[PDB]
């Protein structure tokens, strides 16, 4: 049982590597190994100093290992210590806060965005007295740096792309090497992506895919005389690292050696290190998904792929006796449950007893199920799988029978009648194939006859079907109460509180029962008529707001209820949406509260009980009857027990078939599955830990070539993420005391723009800082550790200023403080651009496409768009969906103004720019970036600068997670321009006029993109 | 399915239209009888109306006398134009009517520009707009180019901008627009 | 809508710049919905946020009126973003 | 103190069992104070303590009248001890 | 007729000497799978618990996994000897 041995590191006979998230070191000579640092978090890298006697380490924490900070381990004393603590942010694709390389003295060279506005932007700074100090090189963003013959060797975005084999794309790794004392060029800039550059001799060698796999090659200190020393075809190669002679590298879990005397390459033998207990617990609450409420006040749930069956206080559990992946589970009967089974070959139904303790498993393929219920009477199921097909599978012979398919999306929003006769859904379709809106609208399945009849229009979107008790009408709810409610701040208007409930009565003649028609003035009786039922329709006399569910009671009716907000926490923080249980009195229209603090809501079958998940993550279970008597549901009395090679090996099968039924290509998804799925299923067995796998994973992702295959979420390590203490300053280490360097500040009448300390009336700047909470820091007290123990809370600084003014003040110590960086940088281009431009030019930001991107564009759009000239940055634009957005406001033409007797003129639009526009563009700039990049220029909004784009345009929509919570992401949606095609993928978007930013244009201080925006506008601006 | 969008009747399974109605509240109307007057003094409360159809068939129902029905009269004169553009252009194009320049101009915009503007052309009628000052808003959706795709490896093809019109517009106006509505009618060909 | 204090010692306002965007549920569209906030300026330098609670023998009171560069001094009171459009400080609580 | 349910399936009882010294506070001593518990019996074997609340889809109910060996089977009831004399079995509480 | 002085089987009717256990919670134990194991993942619940006996008597219980049972084995214990010292003694001698 070998293990997966990983990036490695050389010094004479020594190698280190990393092993089961652990360090190890192997000594050639004597063929030793040993571990050398663990329980540190997982670690990924290692680099010894020039001298090999300490050792640098960068190791992540936190679960998802989105934190990271950096370690010395001191081979001679056995001494391991922290360096950093930034807490810098970290990705799999983007594993920043690392070692660059060490310097002519010896001294550690890092990469690190962690002090900077943008993650993109990972700076060079040597540390000094082991993390006391850091002095930035402005050499700007770079991933490595190399000396060579007393010139500096820069490698940009020279990290690995596993997840990407075959990038061409403007974010490709390059190099560049001084050529005189401050004066750089780029010397190495291929099609393909060079990653961890090495020099050995007078050659820098890298690694690239130029050929069609990974190799090694290398190049003479011009970047001339390309060659190519490995034919490599198994796996690719990884990690090169040197220490002047012999090179060391990493592939397909093996650690080798390159001679580049001999051109040689030997396999390091290192055999069986470590095979820790397989059979692990983990906290079922973790893991937790599908929680259903089961008759006996019995309650069901998944956790991890296992499915269980237990009372509410987790004191009585019962688990489903099946294999790994159950997906869904569904009140069957009495004592029954049906469920969802997935494999290799698709999920199945199937059914188990509690009671009697008898399970079976029916043998049709479903496909990829998405959603699941059982009628009332156990006799069938209702399925929906991404086939688009909403069918009923009869829980007798478990043969299945399609309803009907949509061709648009998933027909997962259905009910079944309480008699088991009708099935109303909601069905997605579009009137023809190039719509921009799919609608949608309840139809309703008569099981007697089998026959579909549609309920409502196909004007809108109409969903949560439900019908009342004694199945005679049929409640759902429809966006179609148009209102426009009114922008704050732009002007604009939205659809916001448009959601209103309806009912249809299924026996034409009778009345809408919320209508209180007196009995005796109705005409009863009637047969079932689902005919027309569309123009029967009725709306139920409720103010429209924002419903997501509608449950028709006897005397009232329950509604759940959404209040309007904002998108920005659950857009970036994963925060659930928010809402309230509403109750609808129909004798006396009166609306009432039940429960809030919502996030979930499951109904039992009998009505009587209400399962909901509230916004602190806890379950609980109360009586429809009385909302009083509620209960939380407990889950983790019980362990919940696995094997870690059982889930690594089905996480791996799960990972390829999302990868292959998800590709954008159905075509090519087929060939390349198959050719790749032995080669890495084969690494698995040598997994150990959650990373292992990752390595692995990413590897196949990578495999299909294209963008937006990523790996998020997950769990790696118990271990807390590192914190990181922030005010918004930087510092600077004067003899013995730290200096205020810099007190950043963007918008100060706005909330979260500027160090705390501003708020008691002074500019820190030019500061001295005494000590911190009593504690003294300086040259033998590192600032960033202190404030890293005191993140979160408010702590008592002292400060000196040039003179006799001394501040005692209880200052807030942010967790982050990137924000306020980043619109501190934005203000201060503003400026610069309102400077240069003599009051001419006006400045727009846009760091995404998300809500961030919203928010900022629309921050300066309001103040910035009447210049007479425009300068729009969307470098390092993270992407997202909006670009159509933002490009609309742009695309305004100016055509009229409105005259006033008094006041100034009012131009039309309001949201016009008034003159010239010009965009500014980079390699950090993609996806939706692209999209607005190539758009901007097609559409002649105006020139665009800077420098190719990242070239990602095939999104994704992920609607699976592993078993362990992990998400990963299929490039799934091929972005198609007219005139360009699928052409912007893998490569990016040219601008007009390309304009480098070079390693000496940092070095000066000067953004030779912006002025040259600049400078192009106020000439635009002449005539 | 829409709120507010036809003859009360409707909603008891039948429509009225060739049935004689026979009496209100037991009040028989016809040549003797004012219907109009009757429907005014039951204006705003539920009334029991007797209708007969060509045959046997005949209707006891209570029905909600509305105070007003122009809303109604033009959502149904709004739908007809729709059905009738659709029919004689074969499928080809959509239909779209703007009443106002103000929240009902708004509305009515997009509950139909969400399922017509992605036919071959686009009719945009602004014929009786009572004005307001949304015409830049909806001048700037009719603005947009249709300049690419996403494809799917489920589903169909999403245009992008999604709001964006698929092909060829042109556009009605008449004496009865004015003001906000005179802006748009020259704003659109400008 | 500024609002002084009783003791005439901070000035109360509301601002329209908490940006966060809601989306329409029909149309694709976003909107600024919920971004009203209340914020305070204490009217003599040194002086906190009132709404903050900063202990009182954790500050160096004193400090006579000085309303240069206040803008600089601004704070905004812990109150989720909304529609608001009157603040009314109190000893103890705003309405 | 015994007492049976009112469906004559369990017999409920008091016992001073739950030994547990409490301390004099005035001389070196000690007395069993609050050592009285309830109990319960079912008097159809297989079937259990019913205040434990066990699923009843998880027991195997039926079972005829079987009184041999009951005091085996007996079990205590979740109160806290104390000194009681009177137990009462009712539907869904016990006084 | 004590608290917490028998194997949780007891409230059931049975005396689980000499019985075979099949599985817990449906994991199958024995030769091939470590008891103590699976045990103590239940630690702290009740376990579904089949049990075999010598004949054609089966049983399905859910059981109480105690954290410890050192008081029961040591009354256990207590009492052994107290039988057996009535009994040399022909109840002529406690303990």
């Amino acid at each position: 049982m070998p293990n997966l041995l990983l990036n490695p590191d050389i010094h004479g006979d020594r190698i280190i590597f990393v092993c089961c998230d652990d360090l190890w070191e192997h000594d050639l000579k004597s063929g030793s190994t040993r571990k050398i640092v663990s329980n540190l978090g997982v670690i990924n890298n290692a680099r010894f100093f020039p001298d090999g006697r300490k050792i640098a380490i960068r190791v992540m924490r936190g679960s998802s290992l989105n934190t990271a900070d950096l370690y010395f381990y001191n081979g001679e004393n056995g001494e391991i210590k922290r360096i950093t603590y930034f807490s810098g942010k970290s990705t799999g694709r983007r594993m920043f806060t690392d070692v660059a390389g060490f310097d002519p003295d010896g001294n550690l060279i890092i990469s690190t965005d962690a002090m900077q506005p943008f993650s993109s932007m990972t700076c060079l700074y040597r540390v000094e007295n082991d993390g006391i100090n850091f002095v930035p090189l402005n050499l700007g963003p770079a991933t490595h740096i190399l000396f060579a013959d007393g010139r500096r060797v820069i490698g940009r975005n020279t990290f690995e792309l596993p997840h990407w084999k075959g990038y061409r794309g403007g974010t490709r790794g390059k190099i560049w090497i001084e050529v005189n004392s401050g004066a750089f060029k780029k010397i190495v800039d291929m099609s393909t992506h060079v990653s961890s550059p090495v020099i050995v001799g007078h050659r820098i060698y890298f690694i690239t895919d130029i050929d069609g796999f990974g190799q090694i090659y290398s190049t003479d200190l011009d970047g001339k005389d390309l060659r190519k020393h490995t034919s490599f075809t198994d796996y690719y190669p990884r990690h090169l690292n040197t220490d002047g002679r012999r090179i060391l590298f990493s592939k397909g879990g093996s650690i080798y050696i390159f001679n580049p005397d001999t051109e040689k390459i030997e396999k390091i033998e290192i055999g069986d290190l470590e095979s820790p207990e397989d059979r692990i617990i983990s906290i079922p609450s973790k893991f937790a998904e599908d929680f259903s409420p089961l008759d006996g006040d019995l309650i069901a749930f998944v956790s991890r792929g296992q499915a269980f069956i237990q009372d509410v206080s987790g004191t009585y559990v019962l688990k489903v006796p099946e294999p790994l992946r159950i997906r869904y589970v569904r009140r069957g009967g009495d004592t029954k449950v049906a469920f969802i089974h997935g494999t290799r070959e698709g999920d199945f139904l199937g059914i188990y007893d509690y009671r009697t303790g008898k399970a079976e498993k029916f043998e049709e393929n479903l496909g990829n199920v998405f959603a699941m219920g059982v009628d009332r009477n156990g006799k069938f199921a209702v399925v929906a799988n991404d086939r688009f097909e909403i069918m009923t599978v009869d829980l007798e012979t478990g043969k299945p029978t399609v309803i009907e398919r949509s061709r648009e999306a998933m027909i997962t929003d259905f009910t079944i009648s309480d008699n088991s006769r009708f099935i109303a859904y909601g069905f997605p379709l579009k009137h023809g194939e190039t719509d921009g809106y799919v609608m949608q609208a309840i139809h309703v399945y008569d099981m007697e006859g089998r026959k579909i009849f549609a309920a409502t229009t196909e004007n809108s979107h109409d969903y949560a079907p439900a019908f009342d008790a004694d199945s005679k009408n049929l409640y759902y709810l429809s966006y179609r109460s148009l209102d426009p409610s009114p922008d704050r701040v732009v002007l604009n208007f939205s659809f916001e509180v448009v959601s209103k409930p309806f009912v249809i009565p299924l026996i034409p003649g009778s009345p809408n029962p919320t209508k209180l028609v007196p009995r005796s003035m109705t005409s009863e009786a009637g047969e079932y008529d689902l005919n027309d039922m569309y123009k029967r329709s009725s709306p139920i006399n409720v103010d429209p707001g924002d419903y997501r569910m509608i449950i028709p009671l006897e005397s009232s009716i329950l509604i759940y209820s959404v209040p309007v907000h904002g998108e920005f926490a659950a857009y970036y923080q994963g925060a659930p949406e928010k809402g309230v249980l509403l109750k609808y009195d129909v004798k006396t229209r009166k609306v009432t509260e039940v429960k809030n603090n919502l996030t979930d809501l499951r109904l039992s079958a009998d009505r009587k009980t209400v399962m909901v998940r509230k916004d602190d993550g806890k379950i609980y279970t109360f009586p429809l009857e009385k909302p009083e008597d509620e209960r939380t549901v407990e889950t983790d009395k019980r362990p919940l027990v696995s094997s870690i090679h059982e889930e690594f090996l089905q996480m791996y099968d799960e990972a390829w078939k999302l990868a292959r039924d998800n590709y954008w290509n159905e075509a090519v998804a087929k060939e390349i599955s198959e050719r790749i799925y032995e080669k890495y299923r084969n690494l698995v067995p040598l997994c150990k830990t959650r990373y292992d796998l990752s390595n692995v994973i990413v590897e196949m992702q990578g495999e299909y070539r294209t963008s937006h295959s990523y790996e998020m979420g997950g769990t790696f390590t118990d271990k807390d993420p590192f914190r990181s203490g922030r005010i918004a300053c930087d510092f600077k280490l004067d003899g013995d005391h730290y200096v205020v360097a810099k007190a950043y500040a963007g918008d100060y009448s706005n909330e979260g723009e500027k160090s705390p300390i501003f708020e008691y009336g002074i500019d820190p700047t030019g500061y001295l800082i005494e000590d911190i909470d009593g504690e003294t820091v300086g040259a033998g007290s590192n600032i960033y550790r202190v404030l890293s123990e005191k993140a979160g809370t408010s702590a008592r600084i002292r400060l000196s200023g040039k003179g006799g003014d001394k501040r005692d003040l209880m200052i807030d110590i942010l967790d982050d403080d990137r924000f306020i960086r980043y619109r501190s940088w934005v203000e201060a281009n503003r400026r610069y651009v309102h400077e240069r431009s003599k009051g001419t030019i006006g400045y727009i930001h846009i760091p995404d496409m998300g809500m961030m991107g919203l928010n900022e564009f629309y921050r300066l759009f309001i103040n910035e768009s009447s210049y007479q000239g425009l300068i729009v940055d969307v470098r390092f634009n993270g992407g997202g969906f909006v670009s159509q957005l933002i490009i609309e406001k742009l695309m305004n033409k100016r055509i009229g103004y409105d005259n006033p007797r008094r006041g100034t003129l009012s131009p039309y639009p309001t949201n016009s720019v008034r003159g010239k526009i010009i965009a500014i563009t980079n390699e950090y700039a993609g996806s939706d970036g692209d999209i607005f990049s190539f758009s901007f220029k097609k559409l002649g909004l105006g020139k665009l600068i800077g420098t190719r784009t990242w070239g990602g345009v095939v999104g994704i929509t992920p609607k699976r997670r592993l078993i362990d919570g992990t998400v990963l992401t299929q490039p799934e949606f091929a972005f198609w321009f007219r005139d360009a095609g699928f052409g912007v993928e893998n490569y990016g978007v040219d601008p007009d006029v390309e304009i480098e930013y070079a390693p000496h244009d940092y070095l000066s201080g000067k953004d030779p993109q912006i002025d040259y925006a600049i400078d192009a506008l106020i000439e635009e601006l002449r005539n």
